[PDB]
This record gives C-alpha cells, structure tokens and sequence, in this order.
C-alpha cells in the first residue's frame, strides 16, 4: 500500500502531527499509551469478544492499574480509551470502538489527540483536548503503520474494512 507506511515494531516515539498511527494488535491488553507529562495520560486498551463486566489489571505507564471493563459483543473486539488528568488520579473510560478488523488509529492534531470510535463499518472520530499536544510521547505495544491525514478517508476505510 502506497498510503500505508510500515509495519513498524512496538516502540516509544513522538509521532508527527497530522499523521494517523494505524495500530494492529493481536491479543487483549494495552495497545498504546501516551502523555504530555503535565495533565493528560491517555492509553487505549483492547478487550476480546464475550467479556462480562470484570476487573482487569493493565500495565499503564509502568504500573498496575485495575479497570472495570466489558465486551458484550460476540463478533467484535473492543478498543477503549482511558484517560487521567493528574499523575495521582483515576482513569476514566471514553470513546469505545467496537471493531471487526481489529484495527485502531490515533493522531495528534489541532490541540487534540484523535482516535476512532463507534462500530465498524460505521466508525467515526473523537478527540481528547490536550495541553501542548505536539509534545505527546507515545509507546505502541503492537505493530503499527503511518498514514497522512490528507488520506483520512483511507484510514477510515482501513478502520471499517481492514487491510
Ligand atoms: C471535555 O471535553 C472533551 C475534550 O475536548 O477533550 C470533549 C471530547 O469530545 C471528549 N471525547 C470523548 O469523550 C471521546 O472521543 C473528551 C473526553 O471526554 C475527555 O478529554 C477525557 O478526559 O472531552
Ligand atoms: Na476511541
């Protein structure tokens, strides 16, 4: 794919703005985490199908965090954005994406971190307003690709329909 740079291996990096980071995880757990080290700690976790409400432990920024999660779906995996605004506070859950292809994407743009949400094949975007957004450093725990924003409809197509 001429619009799909990669695959790249799990790494810690400061993504450039206006680029979608297309994530291709395999198992349940932490997909990606990122922070500005001031007032936003954001991660995305992945939940396999058929998970009744339960406490699960996730390794987030080097510590054990217990979260109450669920995936009702039988056919779709669930991405959940988790976010805290202070180093010592609680994570809250936002912008879930129920996904058949098992693909996710994040982007730093216009004061925000954008992710996908909703239900494939009709997924939309949401965002998290982030102080000094372009400073956000990210660790991907899975293989990933890069797509420019000017080709967002293509990133959206990948999110909805897979590679
Ligand atoms: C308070 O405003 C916002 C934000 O502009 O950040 C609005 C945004 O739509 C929302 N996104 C979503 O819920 C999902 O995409 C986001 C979020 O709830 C918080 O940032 C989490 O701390 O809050
Ligand atoms: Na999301």
């Amino acid at each position: 794919g001429s619009l799909l740079d990669g695959p790249y291996q799990p790494t810690t990096f400061n993504p450039p703005t206006s680029y979608w980071i297309l994530l291709a995880p395999t198992v349940e757990g932490v997909v990606i985490q990122g922070t500005n080290n001031i007032d936003r700690w954001l991660a995305t976790i992945l939940i396999e199908p058929n998970v009744q409400t339960t406490n699960r432990i996730y390794n987030l920024f080097g510590q054990q965090v217990t979260l109450s999660v669920e995936n009702t779906s039988q056919t779709q995996w669930k991405f959940i954005d988790v976010s805290k605004t202070t180093p010592t506070g609680n994570y809250t859950q936002h912008g879930p994406l129920f996904s058949t292809p098992k693909l996710y994407a994040v982007m730093k743009f216009s004061g925000r971190i954008y992710t996908y949400n909703g239900t494939t094949p009709n997924a939309t975007t949401g965002y998290y307003s982030t102080t000094n957004y372009d400073t956000v450093n990210m660790t991907s725990f899975c293989d990933f690709y890069i797509i420019p924003r000017n080709q967002e409809e293509k990133c959206t197509e990948y999110i909805n329909h897979g590679l």
